[PDB]
């Protein structure tokens, strides 16, 4: 009866594990009553028309971060890697639920025309690249795919942050038009194959937890009985869920086990020029809207109650 | 069809930890199916609840293992296992990723039931009515706690306590319990017991509690596919929200509750605790092969954690 398309950030073989089987659960459940076909990155639409596609209804759905998408609202930039907001994935879900961010989130995409369902937690953002980083010198005039407001703050440090859509990551890394990624961590480097086109991975991340989300068109969500729209977003949570376990456990596991990335670390001590400057970032976000000053606000007193509670949040 | 549940939660704690995903489980499944949902000991006692599932009284249940001395070779991790997860995403890593959801499953298959899924709620921690500042306060303590980690606090000169938790709220303000080491802080506050204790020892004895969803094997095998997917879902929906409404409420009710005073042991006397449950995982381990097996899959993982580091270890 109802038919749905979806397309995802994630490419092919990424959303086999992100996306993929949250939908086919929703499939076999709701049966004739409704179905969801998943479309991968830049798929129907280019990444430059993602948001719009769904806000007018040529794509009825969208996982996605906001970053990314470039989505109109006030808070795009706090979308895929904020530098250094969640130490945690578990942060995000706590911020979103009981820390006011739904809320934000539900108002600035519905005065654009869309629904946000829920977000959720990805993975760190870590750089894997063919060459060894081990000091922050190591960083300048680097060409690595990131996020666009990582690849700000990151352009602080003479990375040149490098757009292409991720189908074609794997080819730009093994050419070398590309020196590197900073675009996920290490379960995804080794599922979608980047591991196998590049050499080392840098211990030190600028995140914890990407922020991303799934998101309907508000004329098509409107439109859905109360049990299908429950249906979805059970369906989406245990999408959330599974990612939730699938990277606190992969990313352990591959750092000690895995063979075909060597691992790199820069000292502490001169790590801790780059969280300096990500306070300076914040700090100038907030600047830009009230909105802007508000989500910072929080993610402020977040991260330093986080402190005050002590283990196993803090050591 | 018409199933019962009947959870070790008491109503209060209930409404937080079972109640919201079987409301949307019978809001999708309407005319189809419907569950009802009942707390501690309301249909029958703890000590009855394993027996009354498997002979098909109760049709599902949301327990840990050890609390309801369930017969099988993997009941003592169950609850709090003694040091086993420092975090609570530790539990659904063991189980989808390092090998206990078969083990459970087939543990639980030769006794007439379906382990649906395992999930983590909260750590343990002791709440007490006088402040526990050394492991010599912990001595003549009488606590309500769970069996395994009881018989680990026992050494110390802890006396466990087992009473229904509808009737623990009254034997604290009121008659010989000193304190808990059931929960965590997010479930004092919830339930009540914040305001019939004084202190909050910030020194845990496990990370995350295990707990599991279970169906009598054949309810569950009568089941259509599409209502035991949907009955599936809603249980990793329950077990979602406990992850982060336990990660928000421990961090947020430490820094701004007013009803217990925070105390601490030296991390140099608490070795003592962390030395003997060691030693309390090899007589566990010495006990059967079974055991013998989860035991090692613990100390991997938690080896594998040291070297992972940041943010697994510090
Ligand atoms: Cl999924
Ligand atoms: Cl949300
Ligand atoms: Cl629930
Ligand atoms: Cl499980």
């Amino acid at each position: 009866t109802i038919k749905w398309r979806m397309q995802t950030y994630a490419g092919a073989a990424l959303a086999e594990h992100v996306a993929k089987p949250a939908i086919d659960l929703f499939n076999r459940i709701a049966g004739d009553r409704m179905q969801i076909e998943l479309y991968s990155a830049d798929q129907l639409v280019p990444t430059g028309e993602l948001f719009r596609a769904m806000q007018r209804g040529t794509i009825d759905a969208v996982q996605s971060d906001d970053d990314s998408m470039a989505s109109p609202t006030e808070v795009t930039v706090f979308g895929g890697y904020f530098p250094f907001g969640c130490r945690y994935s578990l942060d995000v879900p706590v911020l979103f639920n009981q820390y006011g961010l739904k809320e934000i989130w539900e108002e600035e995409y519905a005065k654009v025309g869309v629904k946000h369902v829920s977000a959720g937690a990805w993975d760190p953002c870590h750089f894997a690249t063919k060459e060894p980083i081990r000091s922050l010198k190591d960083l300048e005039g680097k060409r690595v795919f990131t996020f666009p407001t990582a690849g700000r703050f990151l352009s602080r440090f003479g990375v040149v942050p490098v757009t292409l859509p991720w189908e074609d990551i794997e080819v730009a890394l093994q050419t070398g038009e590309l020196d590197g990624i900073a675009w996920s961590g290490i379960t995804e480097d080794y599922t979608v194959g980047w591991a196998n086109v590049t050499n080392y991975f840098l211990t030190n991340n600028i995140s914890g937890a990407w922020i991303g989300h799934f998101f309907v068109n508000m004329e098509r969500w409107e439109e859905l009985p109360e049990d299908l729209r429950l249906l979805f977003e059970v369906c989406c949570e245990q999408s959330h869920y599974h990612r939730q376990y699938w990277y606190w456990g992969g990313e352990a596991r591959l750092r000690v086990h895995g063979d075909k990335l060597e691992l790199t670390s820069i000292p502490d001590a001169e790590w801790d020029q780059v969280e300096t400057a990500a306070q300076e970032f914040w700090d100038e976000i907030a600047a830009q809207s009230e909105t802007k000053a508000k989500v910072v606000e929080i993610f402020k007193q977040y991260n330093a109650d986080m402190r005050k509670a002590g283990r196993p949040y803090r050591y």
